């Protein structure tokens, strides 16, 4: 029982997955947006000023919803998730946008594009290949995902002078229950009123959203579906009484009438509720090897 | 032929890990001190007023290593780590410590030990069975978790009057190359000079080591093997630079000769960096389920 143990080790081989939170990509006033960035790199390297790794990764950026503000947005509560996408071989950031009760859209759609410029910028420090980008995320964020694949090229959604020498295109769009069609959300049951102007919508755009209807179409993903766009993933519960599962079909049928490449998949018996399970994220990881390719 | 796929969705099953960073667990001075959890929590169930998780978990507390303070303690760096013990059925947090710039010791220990103090007070609230909590630490955290196993009922080191009716006693010890013993730190190659006054270790005790003996015997692990312990495992690599991995050997010969339950690993061609390897990681899985039993249902006889 005094017996030592003995097992070897595999030398030169990136293992540990380190994550580097709290990283301030933009600030407008005196608000600093952050992102949370997950990536191969072991801590001891930089301490010990030794080489660190030195390969690049395709990035995925994920877009936590929260009704725009409707709650404070947790940009870190998903990051578990994303762990087990940094051993497929990306590099992944969780983004902070503002919420409605800070500015109107566009201002979210600012901060997301920013992003993006702000990661692709300074790819070389993040292990990050600019040139193959996708981005993922829920409910608002999956809105969020859908504009920056749908309105890439359009100046006035860039937001700030800030990184202007990157795109802000994205290479692949993963949308989990995502708002679409912000005029089509009250024909379907929801525990929401949408059309209230208390609805997390109608204060995204500074008003009840049937009343405001040029604002409310300007901050609809169906609005850009003429538009070129990345390769778009769509999943969506056909229980969530939140987010109405006809918004992902609306989007489904309009963006295959405009000929883009489109996957939705409908989840049997789920709701408003991110679709954790085993098989639910196997479909999320094919989508994103295909259009990124890791490896 | 672009048709919507069906595929269906399990009922009753948590599958959302949420991570649950910046918990203030103890204030000293203006000092804030945190710790980040990791459970399984569905983040819209909470937002809804649904039902929530009713399950309770055993719990690890990982310490990582920063040399108290000879750089600053990163408490986020290890987290995507300990996601995948999340999945074996824990709840797991990671804890922040003062450096020895900010207090001398036993400052560290005061602060770990309230840490466990605090999230066994609060269990019910982060989904923690109390009574199964493992510790895990690296470098000068290994050295502190080994502390939490072995000085249990040291008033001295309980810290400030805070969750004092609750017990700081730990049920497994997970030590990854955690320094052993102050005093002979020096004995082997290292590329520190741990004797130096400038040394982590003698900024940990506020002096110079050879010369301030009765606290560096105070803050090393060593001099508490002889009292009760819980199962401890240790891994070092052979390779090591920082923390000798003769100071394994010296822990893991003194714990076997008081009859302690040890379990040590020399990682051949490792040195001083996190055994991050799947075969590596493994070894601490199965230490901490053969103690812990996560998926079992546990009371107290």
């Amino acid at each position: 029982t005094n017996h030592i143990k003995e097992i070897n080790w595999e030398q030169n081989t990136n293992s540990y997955i380190q994550l580097i939170p709290n990283i301030e990509y933009t600030k407008v006033e005196d608000t600093s947006l952050t992102l949370h960035l997950l990536v191969y790199r072991n801590p001891m390297d930089a301490l010990f000023n030794r080489k660190g790794n030195q390969e690049t990764y395709p990035l995925i950026i994920y877009l936590q919803g929260c009704g725009w503000g409707w709650t404070k947005q947790d940009t870190s509560a998903f990051i578990p998730q994303l762990v087990p996408f940094v051993e497929q071989g990306y590099v992944v950031a969780s983004v902070q946008y503002r919420g409605s009760g800070e500015a109107v859209f566009p201002a979210q759609l600012h901060d997301v594009k920013t992003a993006v410029r702000f990661l692709k910028a300074n790819a070389a420090r993040y292990n990050i290949d600019p040139d193959r980008v996708g981005v993922w995320g829920d409910s608002s964020g999956g809105h969020l995902a859908l504009l920056l694949g749908l309105t890439e090229g359009i100046e006035e959604f860039e937001g700030p002078d800030e990184y202007r020498h990157v795109s802000s295109k994205v290479d692949a769009v993963a949308d989990w229950f995502g708002p679409v069609d912000l005029l089509s959300m009250s024909k379907y049951p929801s525990i929401f009123d949408h059309d209230s102007p208390n609805s997390p919508e109608s204060k995204l755009i500074g008003g009840a959203v049937q009343e405001n209807r040029v604002q409310a179409k300007q901050a609809s993903p169906i609005s850009y579906v003429h538009r070129e766009a990345p390769p778009i993933l769509i999943m969506h519960g056909d229980q969530d009484d939140v987010v109405p599962y006809q918004q992902s079909v609306q989007l489904f049928e309009a963006l295959i009438k405009e000929g883009h490449d489109a996957l939705m998949y409908k989840i049997n018996g789920a709701g408003h509720n991110g679709f954790t399970q085993a098989h639910t994220l196997d479909i999320v990881k094919s989508f994103f090897r295909k259009h990124l390719k890791p490896g």
